[PDB]
């Protein structure tokens, strides 16, 4: 398992997943948040992925840096690019985000949406990025996570069977394994189809509670200024299956 | 719930080749001697009507009792199983299959001792709305004497997990019978997957969805159809019916 | 599940019983217990009740000791075979082709007669366990202890009615559970599901007849048998209520 | 157990418990929502019990008719509203909701805060009341009611015993059986202090699920007009503890 | 605790009590059940009580040997005789059933109602107690039992606390340890009123599953002949809160 | 919440004079003597300190192995109680009280060869910041050789229901103890009552309060601290740490 093969295997679906099997339908609500923060000046997207949030970013006429490890979903994003009006405001840029190489840039905003950060497999590695985050941002500038919480994601410890989604022709089921001290969600997301094709789309996270977070954040030299459930900005509280936080630099 | 081609017809259609074969708690419950035993004592001896016959495992339990039955349908591959049947059955002829609707029945003069709804079939209407209309047109349709049955799930005793679920159905020596199913407890709707796995590599499919009532709603729904709650059992057994019991039947009757 | 034999769990699974990985496979204890098995064997040999490939017997030879394996499927044997061909303490294994509900062994007795990982519980009803416990009792030398390996209920924590889990990951297949619980005929009824990348579906079925702690010692009584020590595991962990499993070791009665 | 017993127990300590075993903190923000839809006209509260909702209205100039069954309960509002500067514009009623008998007086507005209306102990009941309601709104009115939402709820089936709130030298503890099948759930709130005291105060309910409020509404005469979760407006979904619905006169 | 703790404390409630809080109201259809199998001949109850299945007996014509341990159900049991039209035909025995003491007397029905045979805390004293009561039987005699089934039970491991019963002043409640490897539950029976009263009635029982109780009735020289729910011989299932079991003696 | 009076003190105080005599659950865990030879292990030839020494369950056991233990304690009743003991203990002479909130630890020169807080000690400090604090401070009174060491509940396998709770904690011939608790998940907050009901009709109420921190999240304090992890076990008998494990043993030591 690579930083890279989570992009490998799901790029040419990624996209066309519907319902609750897709990334959550919150692009849209996304970018405003981000873009209320951005100005006029450009953003970092960690992870950009296909650009699910730089396109709608790019709308809004702001600026998107997208690091991305894959191969495969940069292709898928340089493809919508090009035919997107707007695509000359998304940067693609092939890089490791753990490993941030982007010399004299600064960036207005710094975001990993749905579970970007947790992406990285260790505690470690996760205080790394958001120094590193921290150390991109300018004057004014905001670090945005959008998490999973898992006081109201109510994990099963131990291993776990569950539907995620129905098609007329397919169903969409999750098969994982939870460790909830190492705090890893190693799973395979798997679509069984009529007549017998099965796909299997592998992903494992790192999470962190609120209160790690906060703290991974203070030793990164960042501080919490906001939580919220989500990008429009819902009340946050035990549970909320995800959480939208925003950081700044510390005193 | 992205099942956005979900007819009344695509449950019938997909499983009526193997509605009849499957095993155990995988197949429909093995009650149908029983439940066409419970409506024919409800027969002024005269013809009675299943909404969504099926494949006739109630018609023709109640054919062998000698009574006649119209069973209505909106699945072509169902009705035809029924009529491949009935051309075999010894009693066939008091089968009268009929291609149609229930939510918006239309069988004229003809009047009933019977209407009846077996194994969930009213919950097959996506809605109260429907339901209620459905009721009434049953009710229009009964005799002076007649009575309207129906057979649901009752929700308190079914113990439904609010969202999204996955269980084991039934095993076979090489296939497996799985369901992956969503709950949605407000619009009370479930909407499901039966999974059949097989040793081949082989996936098949079958779809299906439901708006359930809670007894205390279906009773009000009656009412306004025109109905009055007679008696309900947990079972065509006349079991008797509490908080625990899976399903319930239910006899109406005309109100005052 | 209409057709099942002693034989239809060995049958499916033996090609590929050493090579499932994780929490697939059969638990990694085998040198526990051969440790376990061999510390009680003294100069004799021991009988293992349905040695299957060997994971217990292979780890017995290389202590020096003397196996005399019972199974009753062909090609879980065969695959026994191969392995004591290959393997250099292969001579001390004694495969038997037999079904140890009706073990035939003659003028033979053991120091140690053992069935591991729920072997007992394959015999699918309380009559048949007990009829084995007596005969392997009947198979103990003066010394010898009959010692088991079952899931204790208890710890296990079954659902009552059917079930469906992930048992294990693999960078190109899932394996799941999919399985029936009769809390009253005390029986688990399961396929163990292997679904791959390719659409393809592989079903391996199995049944057990567990019995509690309390009812087994009770059967061990009947059988003439008495319990003598209790543990988690082979390395002698305390058995409590929510240990998964018990070894437990029984000896000839008073 | 009366329409009278609950009130006649918990009157004297209704206002002075703490947290989570008091009625809920929204008395303000009820008030604001009800007067809103009042326009010129008096409001019918029904159970007004020590007027938490009635003196919030009355500071924001609306007359407010409260009807109550329980004598201890009315004597609470009556000393209250000497004491309120604003007391003048509520109205007390001694009488049963079940059986209102105002005659020519019409409403902007009939409320039924806090699961009133779930304190009438069968549909029957409820729908009378609902009928009668509907009778007296003008041809403007609107009919509010507050309701716990059995979905959101997540009741247990059968009988349960539960931690409610806790206190430096007591505690309140809540004793309870629910029928699923009646839809009633019948309790006791205990409250065990330091000394040895034990107080117990029972309550009855009838819930019913929003798809059959709605239908019972229409054998009323009502059509459900809005829904939300709180007198704030917020969006009701399936893990709503709670919802607010606002029904008219049909067509 | 003691084989007497048991009764010393609950006789003198023990038929007052409520609802669920009180013994099994099936006492006549027990006595209907016991009676069908008697024939001719007298009849022992194990730990008869206050004879909540002995007096419906006696109305039945039938002849009563009642073993109890408890002075103080005794004394309950021999005030209701008194009084009863058909007393005469109850024959109370102090005395300990897990070592009766009967010498020549035989029954053609040796029963232990609700629970009484899990009275005695371990299966050694539980077979001990079998092999007496087959041992008392005549010829054509039969052992009956009803006892908890603890699949249909669905019994926590651990301990729990639930509401068993409701009053208009007072709640039943129990809090209770399961010991899921001795197969024991302990627990206290717990009155709290509305005085400031707490009364506590503490009991333990040893339970057996249906393949293990049928394998001591086999130690014991017995054999099961027929398995019921209850004393209506409705089915017996997985789900099936208790059962009553009759035995025979054996081949 | 509304426990509105609730000190550093408020435990200590109330639970005094029967924290000792509790049976089974309901008291403290009965690995007093375990604790005493784990820490004396780390404990060299100076003294340890032990934070939260309470009525001295683990202090007396390590006098009698000889070690002279510091034990700070913010409760004077329970603080009694432990110079009562003392004074009747052989040994004494050899644990050191003091009167002391270990927030705000002031011993001055003094350093040690261990410094420990069992039972959840370290989790009576409502915060995450005050328990970084309390890390620090302990880290300053380390001698070059030091460890810290703490017995923490691991939330994984204590299993804790969010919301609020009410169970039973342990039965006595004539009183039952059962627990009525809030959990607040984000804060990561216990709160409860220990409750005592006895056949007098009597009710007493212990009241606590708890701030747990996750494994990695403690970790991560104590690096904050200057603290690193050298070792995690179960339980003071050494067994293995896993996600099931009621509690766990920490050790620290200062930081390269
Ligand atoms: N270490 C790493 N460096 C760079 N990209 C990474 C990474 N680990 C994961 N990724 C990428 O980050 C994305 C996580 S999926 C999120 C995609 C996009 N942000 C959206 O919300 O729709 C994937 O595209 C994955 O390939
Ligand atoms: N709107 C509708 N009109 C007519 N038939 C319908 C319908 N919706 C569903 N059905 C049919 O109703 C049946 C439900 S299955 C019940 C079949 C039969 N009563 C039995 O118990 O065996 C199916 O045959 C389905 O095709
Ligand atoms: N009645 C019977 N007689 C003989 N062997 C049996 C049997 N029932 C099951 N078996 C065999 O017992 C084995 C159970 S699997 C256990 C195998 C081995 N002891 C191990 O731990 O790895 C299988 O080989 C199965 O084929
Ligand atoms: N049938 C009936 N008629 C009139 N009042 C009733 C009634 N049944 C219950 N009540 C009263 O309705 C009130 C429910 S409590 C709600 C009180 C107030 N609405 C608040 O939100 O704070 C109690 O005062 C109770 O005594
Ligand atoms: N070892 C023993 N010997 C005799 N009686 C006992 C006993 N252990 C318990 N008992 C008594 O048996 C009774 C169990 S309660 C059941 C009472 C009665 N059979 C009924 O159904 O209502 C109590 O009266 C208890 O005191
Ligand atoms: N902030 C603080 N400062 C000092 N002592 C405290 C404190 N908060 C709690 N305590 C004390 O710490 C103890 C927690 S209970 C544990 C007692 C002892 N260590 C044992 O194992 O048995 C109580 O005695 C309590 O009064």
């Amino acid at each position: 398992y690579d930083e890279t093969t989570y992009g490998d295997q799901i790029a040419d679906v990624y996209d066309e997943w519907p319902g609750d099997a897709g990334p959550p339908p919150d692009g849209r609500e996304a970018a405003l948040f981000v873009a209320a923060l951005a100005a006029a000046r450009p953003v970092l997207e960690l992870g950009v992925g296909t650009g699910r949030v730089a396109f709608p970013l790019a709308d809004l006429g702001v600026e998107v840096h997208g690091v991305e490890s894959s191969e495969p979903m940069l292709d898928k994003l340089r493809e919508k690019a090009a035919a997107h009006p707007n695509g000359n405001l998304v940067v693609p840029v092939l890089g490791n985000f753990a490993k941030l190489d982007l010399g004299e840039q600064r960036y207005s905003v710094v975001f990993a949406a749905f579970n970007t950060l947790f992406c990285l497999l260790g505690q470690d590695e996760q205080i790394d990025c958001m120094r590193q985050a921290r150390e991109l941002l300018e004057p004014g500038g905001t670090f945005v996570v959008q998490c999973l919480n898992p006081a109201g994601q109510r994990l099963a410890t131990g291993n776990t069977f569950g539907t995620v989604e129905l098609e007329d022709t397919a169903v969409h089921l999750e098969a994982s394994k939870h460790d909830p001290l190492a705090q890893t969600l190693s799973a395979h997301h798997i679509v069984l189809s009529e007549g017998g094709g099965i796909r299997l789309f592998p992903y494992r996270l790192r999470y962190a509670y609120p209160a790690e977070l906060d703290l991974m954040a203070n030793v990164a030299g960042l501080e919490l200024v906001e939580r919220h459930a989500d990008f429009e900005r819902r009340r946050f509280d035990a549970s909320s299956r995800y959480h939208v936080s925003v950081y700044r630099a510390a005193a």
